[PDB]
């Protein structure tokens, strides 16, 4: 904590003023909300990024070096928005991406509340679960209210690997769909927000207890390998993703190894910063899997930034087979539990269909690259620092006001 | 008034405050009763206003923001049941439409509208925005300033304007100046017009779309007026409000899905003399303009969700969403009147516009009401003509664009790429919110001055002459999304500081 | 005015607190003090651009598209920075551009002042004086303290011919040095915060007083051509410069008609609104010059935004004869009168001195291309609107911070 | 205490405080009269505060900002007149240096001073900075902090990373990581070192540089010091408070206009045992730090300018301006120490130095207090390694940098542009101001551990594995300036707003 008397106080009252869901208007009301009623700590640790935070920010700003090339009289009375992911058939071209501790900004159901959200209403939505999910697996594939709602699996490799093995073969068993093995931790980002709080609330046997060791842990195996992948496709049937690609030379590598799919991602700028945005690493991805038929061989999803419709619709049009959302959906469960995810859902999948209309299409398929302008795509910049003296005394012009009382 | 027949089964206050639910929706507007349960999906101005007013005389709501034909021409006349027998509960009779107008908001709000500086001081058309900002309504403001989303296109179709620098010529003799031209077959005397737009009673609730019409018409300097087809007056009453017979008037058409409707107000516009149709294709889903919903929300735990329609309430009969190229070649069969079409995003589109022969296009995005992260029409402007010329298209297609538009010199960089005409929304709505017609052709003066006095200075002297190579394009792609701040280093960073006066 | 009773008293207050001229240690310096101690009248009409003020603004900004390449260990004990312009040998490679109504600053002398701060210490800085100076030719040349000290004479054109005759030829004769003749007003620029000045202080025979007409003056002839100035080449001996030149079109046409050099200019962004940054047109003009070894047919000079040495030294290298400059000295001459103006001499001479040390060369005439970068001189940006609602509810990092009290 | 000859006619309280003017000054130092007249104009820290301090007592003034060896080694012995009889009138002795410093500022700084938080709390570099800006006194932030004229450069230097990307690997075992290097024939612990700064005992008055050799060589990491030829500590007992024998030490040598005091200083430097020397050539002219200047004149109508010198006052005979290339080549004759030429702008000058054979170059513009305009280094050596190899000459030089860099990751983006190392002046002023000697191992750590924990990241596990193919430079050039913003369309635009909670 590091959460005074009067914080408790001031929270839960702001909790009981929570307008009502239906009042929602799109992904960052859930984020304010959630801002000002969350504990200090789960503030800190769903919020942070890595060090600057720059990459977290720049996922969702690279999306706005995009814009549209949309189609006028077309025919968009009907549209649909589902599609298929990792041989599944999906209502949505997204889905929930994998948070662990759920419990912090949800106690009481944490995890399961998402899975309940994600398959309570019309809309089916797969969700991701964390190996570090606070929540048992068990308990979270069975708290999914539908039998047609998918549940995949986002696995940490153990330096013990009979653990992992003995893990694999569970989630398994209990039906997850798919396996995202996460490989953009080998060491923890450090998140200076989470580290402040701890240290205004005020180590005996050495040897990898000091320095940058301090980030490693034997619960996610730094010396994860392509050779470890390799194993881990002959030791299980379903399909494999690998999560966490940030250049497209690793993209290639993965088909190479054949593994069903990877995730562009930079675990919501959490890990590496001045990662790219995975929005742009798609760009440039996809047209170099074409010039060699990959095409197909792999499916490629993107995380990081995603708040808008529009966002989710660039990167179809790229390619992704699927778009991952992570805090949006932490912060809607935080706030209005399973129905606020719900809810998040509809928000979003509005979103993507009306938004749909305006691009002029009217199924998934035809999202293709010609409905974007990639022009300037590159126009990633860093000014000229402010000339402060000259700006300051500069005075601009002042609308025109209203005569004195 | 509508033309209800007066001869039917009478009805009582009481068998109407019945009848209040989303699947059974009665309302009461001047003494009569309608069954309007089959009509708010399809309202153009949303289900909810009507839902929530359901069973109730909803008269003071109705009556100062809508067309005197709307009644007459889309409610069936089987729906209009009958005369109402005497009043209605003082409690379920709405009062006027006011979405979060406190009583402090209308008080203060009546103060500055008498404290209005004198039109002879309005400088400019950003000026029109500040007073109008702080005069109308939280509702009036919210619907006329409103873009879609997070207003990123809206922003971006006036920015995008500089990224265009000037080339200007001098030592020519600029003495004389003309600012006039031509628009699909017509003199006019400025490059610039008056767009489409809907509900202009908002702000100007005695004249709303006919002192627009007057604005534009009624001085030395006549402007074209586009009228909306969910204009708040009727076409007849707006076409005869013009004051004088050389002003051009032009219809936005929205094509029904219902295909009877159109027809017949196809016929009706030009029996009554508009000029051209601008079909809008840039709407068949309803833009999300947040501001507005937000402002409708703050009136009206952990969770409620149900029944919430989807994108679904989006869409409206009014606006046929099918609506495609056949359809306007189609069109072009059966009317005599040049056909535009409005809401062009990308140059593909103006290529089959040419192919299916309409008289033009106007490059736009609806102001940023549609959809977000549609370019700017000026950058699309820059891209289409000459693609149009790389096939002699050029003057086989007329090119107008708008959005953003502020400035004398914005418009003159459009007519420099080639544009016929540039249009204006938002500017004349606040110049006829605050000041009424005598605003529009303040308006009008501030933009043609701006023209004039900034054609002097490009060294030119004819619209005719406004031509690319006065205009330096070598930027007009830097477009840019900047890195993140980096915020610790800036915020502990202090800057160099001016020096001060000796302390007294 | 519109300036209350204690608008006055507190400027005469704020006057008499001014620091000692010692103190002054820039250009903005002389600004700031400036903008809170002249008249609101005064303030408007000197600082003020062209409607938005947008090209104002960028003709400074343009300067910093621009960066060094300076080299070491060159032996730069010993520095020059005197040239050539029109003919005659000047101290520095700046001057004092044209400014109407020196008065408003400074009431009791105006021009003079500025005449006298030009040639009262050991720098001699050539003046332009404006055709519509507050004080008459005679007064300012008269009032020049020495004989070595260069004076120019901006010419405005009359509708009346025969006054510009008669004014050409007394300018002439009381030794004026050359001619500038300027062409970037042919009608006024709008100029809002004079406008909305005049508005909150609260016309009878027609053809001309209306409308766009309003700013055209017979006083300065619209009319005016290349024809016209090829006249006054054969009515004068003294050199012609034609002063606003914005294209490098109309900088290729005034060598074919040979007059002695043009001043790329936007009369201080006060006439025409995203005309470009003189600094830019210069970068174009000078290399198409050589290519046709108009190379020294023509004297190209420069004004606009120029506030420190380093930007008069860019314009050196890239080729311009000498570099202008209008409100800072304005401002100087404002606050300190003709002092001010010598200490605004003393500062820009010694920033340009200082930094041409730093540059590696020792002479105006080594001022050459290479010792810039160019590379990004059009990175002339507009960027995508800011996401208001990402990056309200972003929280950015924070600094620590010290204990409780 | 200097070398004194105290066998000198005696000097009186009153034939000194004669001395008091520009061209006839004197001051007492520690009893001991001088004259400073010869001196002033080349005094390193300005002739101002010599020239208003002049016939006084200036003990307090001189000793706590200065090496012990100054008078020693800069003053003509025919210069230090004799001893002082008595004392100074306690008007006539000046008080401690603190130009513009309340009562009231040493009150709040002492105490925020005992509010420091916990070492163990600092998290990152601008930590150091943060509270250094809040501790300091007016006049060592503003030495510390300030930059040249407008201080872009110096912002630029921190910029510049941010235009670069990386491009990590995954999937690589990255269990053990390594992030030693060879810097000029030695083995380091890490890739970067603290470069050299004057003044450390503005900050950290009882040690100064001291403090910095300490913090360096003390931890179980050892980084290099550069040591400053302006130090405020001597070379002599720099050296020796250095803890560890396996710690690097460099001399950043000024070329002193007096070539003899140089090659004394050479030898000298050379027999303490430094390992190299750094050759600082981007300061012939000092560079103008406006704060510093503002807070000596906030001290100190319509007019006086009379003898104010030129931009002489900015030359010094301790830097040499006319020092050239012949003279780095002679240098290399008499010193068997590895020669870095520190301060190179362009790559031309990188060429010449491989010309000449020296060992190395740094990539520098004195952290911004010279030349503004001056490039960010990192651009540079982007531009600049390519074009060595184009010619092998890779190798044949090694190219540091330094200016702005305050994350592990700027580090790791110079190195794998081909840096042999990365050098830091100010986080380590601050870190050493703050909390002495621990402060800079503390700062050490934090950027060891940076470096290390992002280089797993990265994908290698070594610093030779740090190259190009890690980094996207797609975005290199991306420096800009945008146009100025619209003004007034961006003060009457209101932007989206984020729902609220409901009313109390
Ligand atoms: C008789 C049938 C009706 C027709 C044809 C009609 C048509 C329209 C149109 C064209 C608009 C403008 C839409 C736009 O902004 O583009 C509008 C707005 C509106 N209408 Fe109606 N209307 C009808 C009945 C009603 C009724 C019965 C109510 C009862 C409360 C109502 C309340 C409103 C309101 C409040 C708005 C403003 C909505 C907003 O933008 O916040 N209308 N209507
Ligand atoms: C005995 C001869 C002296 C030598 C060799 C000497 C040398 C230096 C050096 C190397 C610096 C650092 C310059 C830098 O920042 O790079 C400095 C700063 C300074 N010195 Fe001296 N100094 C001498 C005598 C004096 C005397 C007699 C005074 C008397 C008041 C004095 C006052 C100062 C002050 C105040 C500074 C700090 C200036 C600032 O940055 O604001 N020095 N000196
Ligand atoms: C609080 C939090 C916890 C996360 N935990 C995990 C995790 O346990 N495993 C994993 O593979 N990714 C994890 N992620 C990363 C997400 O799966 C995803 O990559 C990221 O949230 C996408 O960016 P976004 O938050 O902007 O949508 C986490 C992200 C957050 C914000
Ligand atoms: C309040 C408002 C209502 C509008 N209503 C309509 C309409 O009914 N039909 C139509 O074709 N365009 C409509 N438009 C779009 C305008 O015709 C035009 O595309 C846009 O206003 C140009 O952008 P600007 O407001 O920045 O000048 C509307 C725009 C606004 C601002
Ligand atoms: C208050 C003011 C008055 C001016 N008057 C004239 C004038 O009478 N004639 C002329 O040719 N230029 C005139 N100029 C323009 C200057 O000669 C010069 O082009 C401009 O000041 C350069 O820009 P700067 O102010 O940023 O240095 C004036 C500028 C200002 C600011
Ligand atoms: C307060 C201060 C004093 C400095 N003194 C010297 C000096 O005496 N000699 C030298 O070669 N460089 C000197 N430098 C420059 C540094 O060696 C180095 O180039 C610079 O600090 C790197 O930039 P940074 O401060 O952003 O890390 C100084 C820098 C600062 C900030």
């Amino acid at each position: 904590p590091g959460e005074t008397k009067e914080d408790i106080a001031r929270k839960e009252q702001l909790k009981s003023l929570l307008p009502p869901l239906d009042n929602i208007i799109n992904l960052y009301d859930f984020e304010y909300l959630a801002s000002q009623t969350l504990t200090k700590q789960a503030w800190a640790y769903y919020s942070s990024g890595a060090n600057d935070e720059v990459t977290h920010r720049e996922n969702h700003n690279a999306y706005h070096r995009i814009f549209f090339k949309p189609k006028i009289l077309v025919d968009v009375r009907k549209v649909d928005i589902s599609t298929d992911m990792l041989g599944s058939h999906v209502d949505v071209p997204f889905y929930v991406s994998a948070t662990a501790l759920c419990k912090l900004g949800n106690p009481l159901e944490g995890e399961k509340d998402v899975a309940r959200g994600c398959g309570q209403g019309v809309t089916k939505v797969p969700q991701m679960i964390s190996t570090l999910a606070s929540c048992s697996p068990e308990e979270i594939i069975e708290a999914a209210p539908s039998d047609k709602q998918i549940q995949w699996y986002q696995l940490y490799v153990n330096s013990d690997r009979k653990i992992t093995d003995d893990l694999v073969k569970n989630v398994e068993k209990l039906g997850v769909k798919a396996l995202f093995v996460t490989v953009d931790a080998p060491s923890l980002g450090q998140r200076e927000k989470d580290m402040k709080l701890k240290f205004s609330n005020t180590k005996t046997n050495v040897e990898e207890s000091q320095g940058a060791s301090r980030a490693l842990s034997k619960f996610i195996d730094p010396s994860l390998t392509w050779k470890d992948i390799e194993e881990l496709k002959k030791k299980t049937k379903l399909p494999i993703v690998i999560k966490g690609v940030q250049r497209t030379e690793d993209v290639i590598k993965a088909a190479e190894i054949g593994v069903s799919g990877v995730v562009l991602s930079n675990h919501g700028g959490r890990q590496l910063d001045f990662s790219r945005a995975p929005i742009e690493v798609l760009a440039e991805t996809m047209p170099i899997l074409e010039q060699r038929n990959l095409k197909d061989k792999l499916e490629v999803f993107v995380d990081g930034g995603v708040r808008r419709g529009t966002d989710v619709l660039k990167a179809l049009c790229l390619g992704a087979k699927g778009v991952g959302l992570g805090r949006p959906f932490l912060y809607a469960n935080s706030c209005y539990g399973r129905n606020g995810v719900e809810k998040a859902i509809e928000i979003l999948r509005d979103e993507i269909e009306m938004s749909m209309r305006l691009l002029g299409v009217t199924s998934i398929a035809e999202l293709k690259p010609d409905l974007l302008d990639l022009s300037t795509l590159k126009a990633r910049t860093v000014g000229v620092p402010n000339d402060v003296l000259y700006n300051e005394v500069y005075e601009g012009p002042t609308l025109t006001e209203f005569e004195d009382a």
